[PDB]
RNA sequence: GGGCGGCCUUCGGGCUAGACGGUGGGAGAGGCUUCGGCUGGUCCACCCGUGACGCUC
């Protein structure tokens, strides 16, 4: 579920500027964000499988934005890939 | 890795129509579950955010 008490809570700290909601660092960041809150489910759950099917889609996705901005601006890649770690 | 890609530009750099994100909706014979749920996807809108971040073996 996580909720604003979640999702606004990553935004307002990954944000580049006060209203900042989709910035590729946002972006990825609440994307690493439901990355987890699923990779935990999956265990509870070990014979769902479908739900595994965005594991890696959003999995993907993830390490295309990292991509995208590792070229266009290499200082904020290495910032971002911080506080999460890749 | 490969192949093919938006607009403008005096090529320095602009920009949003794509994509994605935010918000708010919608439908579903998704899936798993100790039945308390936990969860994947999917289609809309806006005239909010990023700014081609894409499509394809
Ligand atoms: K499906
Ligand atoms: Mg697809
Ligand atoms: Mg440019
Ligand atoms: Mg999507
Ligand atoms: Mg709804
Ligand atoms: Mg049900
Ligand atoms: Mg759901
Ligand atoms: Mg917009
Ligand atoms: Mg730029
Ligand atoms: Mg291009
Ligand atoms: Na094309
Ligand atoms: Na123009």
């Amino acid at each position: 579920p996580i909720t604003k008490e979640e999702k606004q809570k990553v935004m307002q700290e990954f944000a580049r500027f006060p209203g900042d909601t989709g910035s590729t660092e946002v972006q990825v960041a609440l994307l690493t964000l439901r990355i987890n809150r699923l990779s935990e489910h999956l265990k509870v759950h070990k014979k769902d499988h479908h739900s595994h099917r965005g594991l890696l889609m959003m999995v993907g996705q993830r390490r295309r934005l990292l991509r995208y901005l590792q070229r266009e601006d290499p200082e904020r890649y290495r910032m971002l890939i911080e506080k999460l770690g890749i």
